[PDB]
Order: C-alpha cells, then structure tokens, then sequence
C-alpha cells in the first residue's frame, strides 16, 4: 500500500508508508509577530515579502491535507504574560535590537501570549480538531507537549512548513528527526530573515543522503497526495 | 565581568564568565565524522574540512583545561544491537553506502565500541571530563547532558567539534532553547559542506544574536579568565 | 546565612540555602474533579473529606509564602478540548469505572480544559504572578514547560502540596527530585483516595536518608520561614 | 486476535494488543548494589532477603519473554566515574547514613559505573541483542535514551520488574504511564527496603481503576504470555 512524494534526495517517505492516520502537516509560527506589519520581525528591520512569500503555497498544502482527513498542527512561538517562560538572553537580545519581547509594540506585547500579534494569522487560521502547539523556543518540542500528542496519534511522518526556515522551522525538524520522525521540507512553504540562509537550511536536510529527512514543494505534495 | 569580543555581541550578554558556570564542549570529533575508512569518508566528503578545526580545538581544550573549566566531549553513536537507531536514520546511511552499524575499515559504523566511533586521539577525554553518547544529532535529546549541565550549575557553553550545520548546529540550538547562553567558535568547527558551515555561522548572528554569538579560537584563549 | 525547617529525616533544605529568591511552594491540582463533589474523584466514590482535608493547611501555607515573597506554583491535571493529549489507555479507564475524562457530568466534562470541575478551588486560587502549570499526566515535569520555567527563576528548592499524595504529588516529587531539585513534602498539606496510601506515599520519602527529600507540616513550614 | 493476562484490576492489557513486537520487559536495577551484599542497600542495614526474593521470579519471566522473542530491557542506576550526573543532595543524603555514593566500599565506588557493586547481577544478566539503559536517577525515563528507544521498536506494553518497588520501579511506572505506555506491575518480581512500601506501592497501581496500570504475577504471566 505504499506512496511517495517526488523529493530530493529520496523519494518521501522513505518506506512509502503515508497515509491520513500517520502523516501531519505542521505549520510554523504563521504568526504576525513573524511575517506581519508591527511585529517583531518586522521592528527588526527585516523583509517582510521573504516571510509572506509562502502564504498561499502553505494554504494550498492545508486545504489538500484538510480535504483528505490528515492531521493538521499548528504552532505559536511566545511566551506567558508574566514571561515566567522566558530565558534573560533571549529577553536581552530582543531588546537590544529594539524589538524586545514583552515589550508594547503597535500589535500589543512583543511575542506574549494573548496579544494581536502573536496569533496565528488569518490566512492560515486554526479550525476544531487542529492541535496548536504553543512554545517558548524555536524548537517545538522543547518544553511543550508535541512528543507526547504525536505518540498519542501514532504519527510517524511529518511535513513541515512555515517560519522561519532557519531558525523554528530547522530546529522543529532537527528535533523531530533526531526521534525518529520521518520530516518532509516544503521549501516553497517556507522562509526567512535572510534568502540564502533559506536556501541553505534547505540543502542542509540534503546533505549524506538525507540527513534530516528529505524536500519537496507545494505542487509536487498536492499532486501525490493520497 | 569578562567578555570574549563576539559577533554579533560581546560573549557572555552579562560577563559572567567563570570556571564554576562555563563548559567547553566538543561535539563528535570522532574517526566516523573526519578519519579515513569512517561514516563521512565513505559518503565521499571532502576530510580536511572535517580535519580543519582539530587544531584549533586543541588550543582551545588546553587553555580550559589549565584554568579549570568544565569540559565535555559528544560521540554520536548507537548500541550494538541497535536499539536506538531509527529506522528512517539507517535506511538512508545504506542507500548511499555508508550504512550505520555495517562493517567497514574502522568496523561498524557509527557503533559504540568501535575503533571509528571513538574520539580521535587529538582531542581524547581526560579523567574528570564527562562524555555524553548520543543516538542523535543534538546533545540533548534522548541523554542526561541537561542533568549534568544542571548540577553543576552551567550557564555558559562554547561550542567546538563536527558537523557545523548539523550536530553542532543542532546542540546549539537546543542549548539556547533552554536557557543556555552559546559561544560557536567559527575556527572550531567544519562541515560535508564549507558553504553550509559558513551559512549556519551567519544563522546564529541574525535578530541580535537568535542562538548565541560567534568567535574564534584566538580571541577565546586571549581573553579566558 | 542557613536557614532550615524541622523535617524527617533531615533539617530541609539539606544546606539551608532556604531564600526567597530560590525557593518555590507548588499547589498540585487542588481542582473540584480531584476534591469536589460532582468531580471525577467523586463519580469514583472515594471519601472526599480526605482529599479536602489538606485545603486549610495549604491556605496557611500559601499565605504565609505570599506574604514573604516566595515563588509560588499552581498546577492542572487536564486535557485539551480536542483530548489530543490523552493516552488511549488513560481514557479507558477511566471509562470503565464510569468517571469517563471529557465525558460530561454535573461539573462539566471531566478533567477537560475549560470546564468548571477542571479549574482550581475558589479557597487556593492563583492570583497574578504565579505560574500555572497546564498538565496532561500525573507527574508535573511530563510534557510541561515546568523545568525550563524553574531553570530561568533559578528555583532550587521545591515545597510540595496537593492531591493525590501517591498520585500527581509524589510523581511530581520523584521527578524533581531525579533532576536534583531538592524537595520538602508537606503531609499535612497533601490527601489521598486510600488513607493508608497517603500515609505510604510519605513514608517512602524517608527512606535511605531521605530518597525523594524530607517531610514536614504546615505549622513547622510556618513558623521556621525566613 | 486479543491476549490477556490475569491482572488486578484489570485483564492486562487493556485492549488486549499483546504481541512480542510490541512489548518490552523491563528489569530494573538487579544490581549488587541494591540486592547483594557489601553494596549501597547493605551498608544502609537494609533486609537484603527483600530485594532478592525477585530474582527467581523475574528468571523465569525472563526466560519464557526471551524464548518467545519480546523486547528485552535492562536498567542500571549509577553515576559516572567524574560523578557529573550525581546531584548535590542524593550524594550528601547517601553521605549522611554511611553509604556514600562514590565513596569506595567492599564492592568499589558506591553506585559507580565499571565499578563490581554497580553491575547487573549474573543471574539476570543481559545477552546480546538486549537494551541497557544507564540512569542517573530512581525514574528511567529522567535523562536516558529510554523513550526514544521505545519508540523506535514501538513498543505500546511494558511489564515492569526489579528493584525498589517504591522507588526506581514505581518512578519508571509513573513516567511510562504517563507518556501513555500500558504498564504490568509483577508483584512477585520486585522487592523493597520496606516491606510495607512494597505493598503500598503495588495497591497504589490499582486504585481508579488502574491508574499506573495493573498488577499481576510471574506465574500468571507465563502460563498466558502468547
Ligand atoms: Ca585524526
Ligand atoms: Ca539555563
Ligand atoms: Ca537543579
């Protein structure tokens, strides 16, 4: 009963065993905090076309996923209101460069949990029966309960989109690769602070047959899906 | 307070840097990741970008070592009977002839008490130097270096060894998710790939310094209390 | 600059470095499901006014830590709406001896987010400042953010009430303790579905010179807090 | 296709999904340290008649679990030469009533690793193709690779046995369970420095209706195992 999506290096997943019941799609960190105007992406000077860029790839993937019944996973970098969950470098860095979380900005408290610009954007909105994972780091298995939700599902691949490429949705894959997770990279569905190091979070996965999984595209996913 | 002249900040944010709460750690400087007849060699990758950072490493073990800083070395590696080797892991390390747990030259690659699972004789561990044996990329996952970390109270970590983008990168990345504040020593380390070395450098500089900050070995052991 | 409280087998904290500052009380889910009638400890039948015992000990407790500036945290045994966090076998059993969790009941459905049988005691309610831990099992570390929160306020030093003692309670000392927090069981402060249970649940910490930490009361806690 | 085993309080395990490719046995801490003499336990006055009633037991659950082919799982609780994974208190707790951890004995360092005391005792010692976990603390889940091992084999049941039933034992029980592993508790396969904390931590897995699980017994256990 195998299936496989067209991808580089190998074709995915690597034993062909995708199906609605262990396959997820995962977007990452859609949030306006990271893509939208007034956010924190956006004080710290960055492009924000970069990280809108894949939109409408990833809302083309969630209709198709939705469609045929597969688990759908969103996530939110942020952290609690009392930024009890929040390491003093990472608070310092952000501050430093102008863009400090917790900090009032003009989509509310910078990366704080409950506030305008840490939700999910509208385009890419959550609907009943979809897990949304909310973390305070880049990794979204660090100190949250996926590992757990994922074991409870019997997940055993993922397809991972979202922002941004280098930072959450690398570290994501990394985590979830080195548990024995079988990760798909849309690299069409992705983005980043800075193009090339987009382009080169994406050949790492590549590297040594594979290393952290394997890359695709929006196009190539819907066309196979089964 | 002391500080290493950093990119894109001066390391640590805070000064504290002291024997007590930093650790030197060297990732996976095993035969396997940049030997002859190992793991990297028999997917065809080019050693002395793997072999580069050995040198300076070893400057940088010896000055922390003298002045009695925490010291711990990584072995990517799996059991014998592979019980912590993931499927999709092997299957692709035997697609393109490098097979984890297959026998070559060094013996069984990427196998714990093989001769090319152990860390190269350059850089070997000391008595008092703890060793992490991982079945992964990342340090953390799946070992007790967060417990070690804890107990002996580390705040700081320097991060030196192979693969740049991958488990040190990985390590790195982990680390700062958790609190840690990282120093990735740019001269200390080397990947399958130099562009992808070089891009996962310039990845820990973004937004402020996202995972840590960046040096090299000179300006470490110049400035180490 | 020690400070202890009378405790077996020991004088807690081991080193006396007792200091607001490192030092957090944890509240375990003191809910309506695990204490209150209409709950899922009642539709098990169990003797509530054992497990309702410890709420005035943990009021004084609680008082006397706000008072004095501690660290003080709450937690919630429950599940998401969706019950994408709850193990298969977990729900069974519950199921089968008619205290079914997310199933509906005069408290709302049980031991589910959101509902009013699932939230803390109106007698020990949070107020603002103090970390809610959210919890899909018994032990507080599993699938939490607890120890990255713990790690950045650099607590050493945990002080444990609630219910069950040989449940939520003593899972959360054990893993605690296994990272080298260094815990005080207040047995005063804790209750259980079996009375003999409690009373073993805390025996067991006293074991080989104090296995899992020491074990006071709430007047001792008092009367000895700097 | 179902298999049960006789189990208290319910046939375990609850869906009846009982399959060599699915189910671990896990022996934890057969070492000389907690069962033989001269080893940590000894040195603390314990009644070593307790911990070593087990060793038949599990023997033979053993070997009917390795002559039909199940996961097999061993345990170690020890500390590292350089004791960097060796907690503050757990070692001036151990130092305080004469069982200094790494302090040396007449079996070695106390709770060392390489050294004779720490070893796996040869009447349970492991055989190729068996996994051992090496633990820093009482749970098994805490800081080792057990999980991610698990996972990999997919494993849904384990059958617990070893040493102390109220301590490593009912620690690895409560991490398990709550990660939703289905957990077997062979009463006659553990033993404890109390024999009463021994039968309070097996009823403890019974109440609500198997909250850790169930309990059942080496001999029942075998004569169903499929
Ligand atoms: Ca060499
Ligand atoms: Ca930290
Ligand atoms: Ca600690």
């Amino acid at each position: 009963n195998r299936h496989f999506i067209d991808a580089d290096p190998y074709p995915w997943p690597y034993n062909g065993a995708l199906r609605p019941d262990n396959t997820a799609l995962i977007i990452i960190d859609m949030q306006t905090d990271f893509c939208g105007k007034g956010g924190y992406v956006d004080h710290m000077g960055y492009d924000l076309s970069l990280v809108q860029a894949p939109i409408e790839p990833i809302k083309r993937v969630l209709a198709a996923m939705r469609a045929k019944g597969y688990h759908i996973i969103h996530t939110r970098e942020g952290h609690r209101p009392d930024l009890a969950d929040l390491p003093a470098n990472k608070r310092w860095r952000s501050q430093r460069i102008g863009a400090g979380i917790g900090d009032p900005g003009p989509c509310g408290r910078i990366l704080t949990r409950g506030e305008p610009g840490w939700d999910i954007i509208p385009e890419l909105y959550p609907i009943e029966g979809e897990t949304i994972i909310d973390k305070p780091g880049k990794g979204s298995f660090c100190a949250t309960d996926l590992e757990l939700v994922l074991n409870q599902k019997r997940i055993e691949n993922i397809i991972l989109t979202g922002i941004t490429t280098d930072v959450s949705v690398s570290t994501t894959m990394r985590e979830a690769n080195d548990r024995g997770y079988e990760c798909l990279l849309l690299e069409d569905c992705c983005g980043a602070t800075d193009y090339g190091n987009h382009l080169a979070a994406i050949k790492m996965v590549k590297m040594q047959g594979g290393v952290f999984g394997s890359v695709s595209n929006s196009a190539a996913l819907v066309e196979a899906l089964p």
